[PDB]
């Protein structure tokens, strides 16, 4: 069953974010207290409301992104990618990450190849097949390693020329449902791919690309659930939202995170035993 998982991989705010932590816009400050308190809501949602396993990884001041671990991990059934981040300061990230999943006893791939670059961040997977976004963090041959690891599934590139990720206007929100950013961009992108696809995926738009970003959960006891951005950060998306009537709708701050483009599916690695 798609959206299915048991357990989830996230890692703590190191103090350094604050001001190293990667950036495309220079603005307004981070308040890494406010920030530290999302987290913990965060985490919370997956683990004491949906009851996931959470497996916390220790913060690294030399590593102030390493909050994202889905850009250091692509997960599909047993099988887990440790990708090699388009961001050369986000590289050692994937040491702690590998042994996280060692340790819960997942078939692993690391991506060597010192010509390849690939961000958890920019695929997007529909749990029948992948997009791969080719952006300033993934090229053509991380997408061609993907598709290498994972055989079993048809994997299809489209280019990402106005966000960081694919992920920043997109995501999945129900078992063939596709959350999308309203933009032009995003239209155009979700056009591309639906094209590749030999399967017709259902779209549900939103006024705000960054809230098209959200975290499906597909959980035993509840059924469908869904977290997404709160009324206060865009009132007219989570607005949209509601019209998921069969789904547990579950408003989760990311405010401060954003400031260092980090969206909801960036802070935790699903995984299903
Ligand atoms: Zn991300």
């Amino acid at each position: 069953t798609f959206g299915r998982a048991t357990h989830v991989v996230v890692r703590a705010l190191p103090e350094s974010l604050a001001q190293q932590a990667l950036r495309r816009t220079k603005g307004d400050e981070v308040d890494f207290a406010r920030a530290e308190r999302q987290h913990q809501l965060y985490v919370g949602v997956l683990g004491s409301k949906l009851g996931l396993q959470v497996v916390q990884l220790p913060a690294d001041e030399s590593l102030p992104d390493c909050v994202f671990v889905e850009d250091v991990a692509v997960v599909c059934e047993e099988t887990a990618l440790i990708t090699r981040p388009g961001a050369p300061s986000r590289r050692k990230e994937a040491d702690m990450m590998k042994e996280a999943l060692e340790k819960l006893q997942l078939n692993i791939v690391e991506m060597k190849d010192e010509n390849a670059t690939l961000d958890g961040g920019d695929v997007l997977f529909t749990g029948r097949e992948f997009f791969v976004g080719l952006s300033k963090r993934t090229n053509q041959r991380g997408a061609e390693i993907l598709a290498d690891t994972f055989k079993d599934y048809a994997v299809s590139t489209v280019p990402v020329v106005d966000a960081l990720h694919l992920k920043s206007f997109c995501s999945m929100a129900g078992p063939n449902l596709i959350a999308i950013g309203s933009s032009e961009s995003a239209q155009k992108a979700l056009k591309i791919m639906q094209q590749m696809s030999d399967h017709r995926y259902d779209k549900l738009t939103v006024p705000d690309d960054t809230a098209a970003n959200c975290i499906y959960l597909n959980i035993p006891s509840k059924g469908h659930v869904l977290l997404h951005r709160t009324p206060e950060e865009y009132p007219e998306s989570a607005k949209v939202y509601e019209k998921l009537k069969d789904h547990m709708l579950i408003p989760v701050s990311n405010s401060e995170l954003e400031k260092v483009d980090g969206l909801l599916t960036c802070s935790s690695v699903l995984i299903n035993k």
